[PDB]
Parts: structure tokens; sequence; C-alpha cells
């Protein structure tokens, strides 16, 4: 019954269900910033991420709550982790180098072969002499060990290191626990739940943080739900992902595939689109 419109086309509200887990991510640089024996997640009184990891787990004691997690943890980390998971019947953690994201890699080669063809189909003399050579070199050095998207950010320790791999857990969303349901409720960890979700609906299925502090109306990626395993408005996140080597910061291959799906272009009402996306629970302060 219950549909929403954007930009003159009607969506059906889709149910994100109560069995829907929820997942957190954390991505380690410097596994060595932590004590003996300690989850190698901040938990600080400014930022205690790993509390509202486990507060969330608490009240939400019949879902299945997730921390994807990467890095070189030791074994003692490992342990620390181990310990975790058995200290909190609902609580798993789902190390990046154990989950099959193959079926979302694309070829180096085949990147660089894209980008040189739309290069060279420009006029003969506005053409970028510069790039070109560079782009032709970089394809030339590409062993076929290493001719992998997805291998080249496992190697990166930054933010596009947790971007890329955060974008492939959402397109697996329920999978990426293989009770629990197919979609995935994904949070940031300073998100604090003070009480249970409940019953959540989404625009076909998807919603993600609209930061409406400052009197000032931003999306982010710290929230996104999804109804479904390889949602299609983050299938053309992938598309975005996939047509480029090294992504520039703020390319934001997520939020565009989002925003293309939904036909928000940048001549679109911007806070019209925030209204229609969002987002916001009673019992999560964000």
């Amino acid at each position: 019954s219950q549909t929403v419109s954007f930009a003159g086309k009607e969506y059906e509200l889709k149910v994100i269900d109560e069995k829907t887990p929820i997942l957190f991510q954390w991505f380690e640089p410097n596994p060595e910033r932590y004590k003996k024996d300690e989850v190698p997640i901040v938990n600080t009184k400014q930022h205690p991420y790993l509390d509202n990891v486990t507060n969330a787990a608490r009240i939400e004691s019949d879902r299945m709550i997730g921390i994807f997690v990467d890095g070189d943890f030791s074994v003692n980390q490992k342990t620390a982790f181990s310990k975790l998971e058995r200290d909190f019947e609902n609580v798993m953690i789902i190390y990046r180098e154990d989950v099959d994201f193959s079926m979302y890699d694309r070829k180096l080669s085949d990147i660089y072969h894209d980008i040189i063809c739309e290069q060279r189909l420009r006029t003969e003399d506005k053409r970028d002499e510069y790039l070109l050579n560079l782009l032709e070199k970089e394809l030339r050095e590409i062993s076929k060990a290493q001719d992998s998207l997805i291998s080249m950010y496992a190697k990166k320790r930054n933010h596009a290191w947790f971007d890329f791999f955060r974008n492939l857990a959402l397109l697996k969303a329920g999978e990426i626990f293989r009770s629990f349901g197919e979609g995935c409720i994904y949070l940031d960890m300073d998100m604090i739940l003070t009480g249970k979700l409940g019953t959540i609906y989404a625009p076909d299925g998807i919603s993600m943080h609209v930061d409406r502090r400052n009197d000032s109306v931003n999306i982010e990626n710290s929230a996104i739900i999804v109804n479904r395993s390889n949602h299609p408005a983050l299938l053309e996140g992938l598309s975005f992902m996939h047509s480029k080597v090294d992504a520039h910061p703020y390319y934001d291959g997520l939020g565009k595939g989002v925003k293309k799906y939904f036909n928000f272009t940048p001549l679109h009402n911007y806070n019209h689109f925030c209204d229609f996306i969002e987002f916001n629970h009673p019992n999560i302060i964000m």
C-alpha cells in the first residue's frame, strides 16, 4: 500500500524486518596501538566505539550484530576477538580476508582499457598526451598476479581501504554473515542505540543517514539500510567503482550510485531528496 515519490516517480516502501542484522565496520591501520589482550578497536571516552557495538548487541538480543574488520591483527588480537564473540551470543567477527568478494571484482587491465579508450576518443589535438602515457605505462606494469581491483584495495591502509570494502559489504548485506534475514542495517560505531529498532521501512528498501545539524543538510554514508543483497542502487555504485583505478577522496561511488538510481541529478531539489532517502530512528543517536 505505502508508496512515496521523488522526482515524479513512485516507490514502494519496503520492509526492513526485525531479523535484519546490524553491521559495524572497523578497519585498523595500526594494530600495534593496543595493549596486550585488548580488542583492536578504539574504546576511549571520546570514541567508545566498542562499548557502542556491545551496547547495540545487548539491546538487540534477537538480531545478529556483526563487526566487519580488517588489518594485520596479531594472534593475540585474534584471540581477544574470539573472546568477544564468546561473551555475546549474538556478535560475530567478520574478517575481510575470509569473505569471498570475488563476485564484485574487476581486472585492473579491463579498467585501464576503458579509460585509455575514452581518452583516445577525443580530437587529434585536445587529447591528454601526458595522461595517456602514464596510463599505458601503468597498464604494462600490472602482473597477472595482481590484476585485481579488490586485491589492490585489500593492500591499502587509509580511508579508501575502508570505503571500498564498506561498499562491497553493503552489496553482500545479510550474506556477509554466512537467525538473520537478507538485509542489513549498516551503522557507524559512534551511533548509540537507546532501545529496540523494530520494523523499518525504506524507499525501494534503501535508506541513508541525513545529518541535519548546524541548520545544514548533508547525506552521510555513516548509516545505510538495505532490504536485500546486491541492491540495484548499490550496483550503480559498483559501476562507478569499476570505472576508476584509484578513485579520489570524495568521488563517493556509493552516494553517486544511489543518487543515479533515484534520478537525483545535480539540478534536482537537494532537500526533497534528503527528506525522501533519510534513515532516522528515535532510538539511535546519530
